[PDB]
């Protein structure tokens, strides 16, 4: 069955403004939960498809991939999706799944965050366990090389250039731990010296952030220009060697960076085409190997199975 | 409303096997959470009373006691509780207080692990909210010396020493990450000597576990004797400076530990009395200010409040 952004038009008209309130309010008292939201959707959709595998707690049957390294005090908001769906099964009893519902909530996540607003493509069901080996494998690390960027994402499916550099947009906004570029900063490569393609007046700023000795939990901005606002000013950065981590700034120093440095030009000197390309991006992202029909079910709870 | 063990008798009879059999399920796949679930009752009792506040996830009226330092990153088994409560909810629907529930599973959990048997008073009721300042304030911290120690239990109502001493005998199972005892083993107060009071040979074991510039989060066992039993071993381990955290020792060795020697040297020479200490000293931990009648509520869901 193909997705359809109408899915929920007559069973659940009100599920997206459930949604996007649940948001609102708790923006209020963390303002990090919109990057956090988006990012448990992408991790989701990366591991077996949009199927909520992320949101599964640990049982005797199968670990949680929130175990996960990339996800392992890393990825955060369940509380807050547990909210929502809560209020949902109120409205429209075992109508909406969570895999649906984590999609709809990284869509408003980025339009409350300043980005573009569109319908997505809904119809997808939970699935039935959680997947930790494929995400320990399926998950790209900050330490990835640009065609080790394109692999992890061409391996689920979005093998086209736009996807990784325009999906790559979600570091316009969202925080960073220290410890995944303590590397970049002190000892890069086992050279003893630090990445070359970090601009050397933020390489202080982010030394000052992050010491030799200091909390490796620490968190830094993932864009300096706009924290927290969903813009294009993630591409600027790059073009000044700005990029935080290495897998973004690779996309336009990495001598591999031939097809990626026109479209970080292009989306960095314009919100349309940026916009555009995130939403195509998003929505061929959301697409991968959903559960629909017959597959999988309507969880009532996101953390367990129904019985 | 006095806590009766006879609470559940003519309501919900069988609450305790379904107790006992979840954890039983659970240990197959994590040895560790028999002692992970006696330390989730402990801190629910030192911070307003055992009222199931700690299993309160964060929420925009309140923050969680999850995020407690002691808390963080260290407390664990909450899927489990879910699991039980479920499972009880289906036999005894809106019956069985979370704090309650939470009280037998600790209880099963040291029977389990080969500690004595017994019925635990009941009739405790839910907190409508969390305690995370009070948190923070309440739990003792690995790094107090005798009398903190004795202040942070008398604080709570527990001021007798049998009940320090008898409860700390929860170390004869479980873990503790190397972070908290790194001091002891290579800078004890500012000396940039180890601890005097940690046995030598123990001392060379601990820093090939816990190494300079190693994981903090590393895993070591409580007990170096029966790392998995319930047994008195932890004491015989404090008579010959092998406690392993700096709180642990201090039983033993403190300068102010006139009145501790002998309940260990006791406890550690005949398992009859420490396990009657321990059961007396759980009772009454167990009682710190309950919510009972209409106080509270019964959680339908221990993570929220209800509607
Ligand atoms: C290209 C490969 C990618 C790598 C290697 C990567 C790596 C990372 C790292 C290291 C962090 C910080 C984790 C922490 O400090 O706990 C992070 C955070 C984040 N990432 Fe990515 N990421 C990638 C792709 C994406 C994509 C495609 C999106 C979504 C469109 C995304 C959205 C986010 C957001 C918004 C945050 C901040 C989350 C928060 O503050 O809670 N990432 N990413
Ligand atoms: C006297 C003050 C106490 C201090 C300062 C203290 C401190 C600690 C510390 C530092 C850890 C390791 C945490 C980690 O590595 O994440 C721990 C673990 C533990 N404590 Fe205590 N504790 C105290 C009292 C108690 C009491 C009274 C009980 C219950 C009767 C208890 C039961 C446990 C258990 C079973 C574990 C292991 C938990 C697990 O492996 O998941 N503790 N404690
Ligand atoms: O966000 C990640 N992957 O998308 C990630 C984060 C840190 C370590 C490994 C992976
Ligand atoms: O277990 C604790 N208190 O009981 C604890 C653990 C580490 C740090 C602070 C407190
Ligand atoms: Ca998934
Ligand atoms: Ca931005
Ligand atoms: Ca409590
Ligand atoms: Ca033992």
């Amino acid at each position: 069955m193909q997705l359809t952004p109408t899915f929920y038009d007559n069973s659940c008209p009100n599920v997206s403004n459930i949604v996007r309130d649940t948001i609102v309010n708790e923006l209020r008292s963390d303002p990090r939960i919109a990057a956090s939201i988006l990012r448990l959707h992408f991790h989701d959709c990366f591991v077996n498809g949009c199927d909520a595998s992320i949101l599964l707690d640990n049982t005797t049957s199968f670990r949680t991939e929130k175990d996960a390294f990339g996800n392992a005090n890393s990825a955060r908001g369940f509380p807050v999706i547990d909210r929502m769906k809560a209020a949902v099964e109120s409205a429209c009893p075992r109508t909406v799944s969570c895999a649906d519902l984590l999609t709809i909530a990284a869509q408003q996540s980025v339009t409350l965050a300043g980005g573009p607003s569109w319908r997505v493509p809904l119809g997808r069901r939970d699935s039935l366990q959680a997947f930790l080996d494929l995400a320990n494998a399926n998950l790209p690390a900050p330490f990835f090389t640009l065609p080790q960027l394109k692999d992890s994402f061409r391996n689920v499916g979005l093998n086209r250039s736009s996807d990784l550099v325009a999906l790559s947009g979600g570091h316009t906004f969202g925080k960073n731990q220290c410890r995944f570029i303590m590397d970049r900063l002190y000892n890069f490569s086992n050279t003893g010296l630090p990445d070359p393609t970090l601009n050397t007046t933020y390489l202080q700023t982010l030394r000052g952030l992050c010491p030799l000795n200091g909390n490796l939990s620490a968190l830094v901005d993932m864009d300096l220009r706009t924290p927290t606002i969903f813009d294009n000013k993630y591409y600027v950065n790059l073009e000044e060697q700005k990029g935080l981590i290495q897998s973004d700034q690779e996309l336009f120093s990495s001598p591999n960076a031939t097809d990626t440095i026109p479209l970080v030009r292009s989306f960095a000197n314009s919100t349309q085409t940026f916009f555009n390309a995130f939403v195509e991006a998003m929505d061929r992202m959301g697409n991968i190997t959903p559960l629909t029909g017959t597959q999988g079910q309507i969880r009532l709870n996101c953390r367990v199975v129904n019985s």
